[PDB]
């Protein structure tokens, strides 16, 4: 089906990795050889062993075993490992390519689905991908190799057996498939009259509120004797349906095994049949059982195999950042106009996102205190070439985003916030996320003075070099702002964009992230999510944000004497 | 444990079917008896069989083993009839004693428990209490008779190879379990680590809004390259110490089997040891593996039927109808009368009747006309003796239902409503619910016509004899409130109440309904739960129910002039 157009495109990728297959595939032929020889070495011990007083076969058997099963354990210990080498190397570099096609693809997707299931997506559904190949893969070959090693056995030491019973194993399968059916018909089909009696009883139940009132307590118990008669008497008939069943394939196997017997009771064929024959070919038939049944489900596993790779390859080469620009700004003025913008998230419906008309020019700092989501996040969000507007315009220093690329424009914009990212690193590479080669540790040091993280790196291990924890073991939410404070201030971006709605006011030590904040607000382009008061009042520009558009646009003062939302608002302190 | 009191409390319902268990027996040995014999067949066919030119063992085999074979089939069928018998024996007279118990037991516990579970235990756990029982009689029986049979083949052919075998079994057995342990516990130690390499891979995904705007994506593919590197390395670890395991058992398996042929080359065992006495004692032990596992399960199979017969045991012997009155009704007046009566529901809380001061004369109507549940349907309830009163006083004739037995005192009381059961069986038997032997046909097709039943009686097939329909199949709604209505008529039943909150006004032909009414509203007691205005003026009292107690006592004018709840139930119809 698609099952091989799948693998046929992710063949190239387990290419280089021969040579670990191929040992897998040795290991594994030794592996069913040796199994197939471990049986006809039934052989010489029943005929030429145990039966005569010669200890000559009986004496080198145990020598012989124990020899078979040290190559059966050390091959099948090759095999395995070579195979895990394969299957491991394959692994890694699919999730590295996934991995690497993630980091670069449109937020839309992270939010689309959530964070979790693409660990999964990472970890359990490229595993399941090269475990199904992998397992179909040494189950053909074993299976197959041992299957072939048992019918040349079988027709090695007597083919006119071994056509019998090759011949006779269809009949009987049949028979049995037959037999089965008929008896399980006969079962529902009396299911069919279990519903009815069953209900017949529930009904008996259904009015004891009117057995009581007219005394017919004894009726009631007639009928239902009557009734687990009946019970009674179609339960002994399925009893006896179902076990008229079972006997009848015994019977039929037991046909069977006298007809092969019979017929090696012929001379055409007891020729070739001694006492060690017999018990290699009887045993030879019974251990080609389980490689059929591996041998048939071994189709439907790589099929599900291929499957969780087309689910794989479906995440993969898909859509990734509309990057679409031209130039790359050496240093940006500041200046940013948001005019006629209506943006809507992809998805979804109700536009939050419409009809802007804001100006923020160089030097200036402009709040977005809005009541609970409002736009002021989006904004935010939208002003780093985050999801993009339907229609609209974004100047910045004259120009439009859309012509301009997506890779210096982040550069030049800076995140604040409280709920900012900390990876496992040092200190002093997590200020300079990137850029760590062209950032010496003069200015690392000078910045993380600045930002006043200088107090609480000192009073800790390792100084500078200190390693973070797995999600925020060692810093808290205030030193993780100043952290971010620390990045935005090393890297002289012209834009920042700061939040407060996550930041909590009951931590103290809050004079020094007021001073680090205003140390950061300084000559430079200033965009606030404003919910403090200290951080409101001070601001050269205030538009309230409200669900669609602004409605407010002024100082403090202006504000405060409209008496509009923005007085509600201070009332209950922004919320 | 507890399985042991419980099953010999229940041997004396299993006592009087000993033949059958005795024959099942019989049969069960028998049939592990064949089973070996088929086993021990394999010592002539090899040794001076096949191996000779002796052509006598190889032509008698196929008829031995037809025989053999048939007999196994015929004495399983044996075995399984008769343990069928003896179960559904023990069935249908633990279901017969089951539901004899349930019918006249306090209502109390019919609410408690839904109408479905009753039938769930009566057929589904007093079937698995029985087939647990017998499955685990079978299974110890058989199996027993196998094992017995099997080693005393073994033992007869060869003692010395027995006892190696059976001296070798358990520290190969040992051996096996503490390999398997140790490395279970090898597997979730690394587990331990694959957790917090898991957990760094998802902090990893978790900063991709942060990774995007300080333009560090190379970083970030270079950290996913090292964090793959971990992975596939620390699964090929797990892949190594899990693949080392397997190998090491059958190197052990093997190691036993090569001592066992050690053992065999010495001349102090191998005199006794031909061609066909290793076929037969080696098979003997493999056949020997499944019949122990067998045994092993038994007990808790045995004991999860012993739990279940516990269960229906405790819903046995239980409590019944608190029957404590001493006379017997001839013919009651009628008057009843509820003073001080305070009732609640067993098992809640907020008492919904308490201190009542009612009065029903003989010959007089009493409406209870209330809002939504109101205490109209529990004094409905209460008063043919359902759950009885936590204290209060009911005054029938001058005395109370407590001295008066609750099997004639609900018989003098007739129910009529549209939700009354109907059961499978004659109109002519569904009326008069009982005392169908001293009601003659005559008095019941009067009652019929008085009823206005017959008109719809003549217009349907078999007439008077028609069988009801599973749950209501044929009659409706009217038709079953007119059969009702037949039933209290012909019975003279000198108290009656009335329902009307379950009819519906929609359905046509309600003139007969009316007729049907003031029929059987003729000179005797009626108390009616009015909810329909033709039988509420014509009430001569009219006592409106209110939550806790009654608030309204006057006739229909005079509760209109009152301009209370009536005139307000009035106006929307009275729900």
């Amino acid at each position: 089906l698609s099952t091989w157009q799948t693998f046929r495109r992710l063949w190239p990728t387990i290419a280089p990795f021969k040579a670990g297959l191929i040992v897998a595939g040795v290991a594994l032929i030794l592996n069913a050889a040796s199994d197939t020889f471990m049986l006809s070495l039934l052989k010489p011990l029943l005929d030429d062993g145990f039966g005569k007083t010669d200890r000559s076969v009986l004496v080198w058997m145990p020598l012989v075993v124990i020899g078979l099963m040290i190559l059966r354990g050390i091959t099948s210990y090759v095999s395995s490992y070579c195979i895990s080498w394969v299957s491991g190397k394959v692994v890694m570099t699919m999730r590295r390519r996934l991995f690497g096609h993630m980091m670069g693809m449109p937020v839309s997707f992270f939010d689309k689905q959530s964070t979790g299931t693409l660990l999964s997506r990472i970890t359990y559904d490229s595993e399941q991908v090269a475990s199904s190949s992998s397992g179909a893969l040494i189950t053909v070959v074993r299976e197959g190799a041992s299957i072939i090693g048992l019918f040349i056995m079988m027709f090695y030491y007597s083919w006119q057996l071994s056509i019998i019973l090759i011949v006779l194993a269809p009949i009987v399968s049949i028979a049995i498939r037959v037999v089965s059916k008929r008896f399980r018909n006969i079962s529902k089909n009396m299911q069919n009259t279990m519903g009815q009696v069953t209900t017949s009883a529930e009904q008996m139940l259904k009015g004891h509120k009117e057995v009581l009132i007219f005394g017919g307590q004894e009726v009631e118990t007639k009928r239902f004797d009557k009734v687990s008669n009946r019970m009674r008497l179609q339960g002994m008939k399925m009893v006896s349906a179902s076990s008229i069943s079972d006997p009848i394939i015994q019977l039929i196997a037991s046909l069977a095994l006298a007809f092969v017997l019979y017929a090696a009771s012929f001379p055409s064929v007891m020729d070739s049949l001694t006492a060690g024959t017999i018990t290699v070919v009887f045993s030879s038939m019974i251990a080609l059982m389980r490689p059929l049944k591996s041998l048939t489900n071994v189709n439907a596993q790589f099929q599900r195999g291929m499957a969780a790779c087309q689910t794989l390859f479906t995440i993969l080469d898909s859509e990734q950042e509309k990057d679409e620009g031209k130039r790359v700004i050496e240093r940006a003025t500041g200046d940013v106009e948001f005019r006629n913008v209506t943006f809507t998230y992809p998805g979804r419906d109700v536009p939050a996102l419409r009809n802007i008309n804001l100006k923020i020019p160089a030097g200036k700092t402009v709040a977005l205190v809005g009541r609970s989501g409002s736009g002021k996040s989006t904004i935010a969000s939208l002003i780093t070439r985050f999801y993009d507007i339907d229609e609209g315009e974004i100047l910045m220093d004259g120009h439009d985003l859309r012509e301009y690329t997506l890779a210096s424009l982040r550069n030049q914009v800076a995140l604040v916030s409280q709920n900012v990212h900390l990876f496992n690193d040092t200190v002093a590479n997590n200020i300079a996320y990137a850029r760590t080669e062209q950032y010496s540790r003069e200015q690392i040091e000078e910045a993380a003075r600045m930002a006043y993280a200088m107090d609480f790196i000192n009073k800790m291990d390792n100084g500078l070099d200190t390693v973070i924890g797995e999600n925020g073991v060692l810093l808290s939410g205030g030193q993780r702002q100043r952290i971010a404070i620390a990045r935005a201030l090393l890297r002289d971006s012209p834009i920042l964009i700061l939040d407060e709605a996550t930041s909590a006011l009951d931590t103290e030590s809050e004079r020094a992230i007021q001073a680090a904040l205003d140390e950061l607000q300084k000559n430079r382009t200033s965009l606030v999510i404003a919910h403090r008061l200290s951080t409101i009042e001070k601001a050269d520009e205030i538009v309230v944000v409200e669900d669609g558009v602004i409605v407010e646009r002024g100082t403090h003062n202006d504000l405060l004497e409209h008496r509009g939302v923005y007085a509600q608002l201070h009332k209950m302190q922004f919320g």
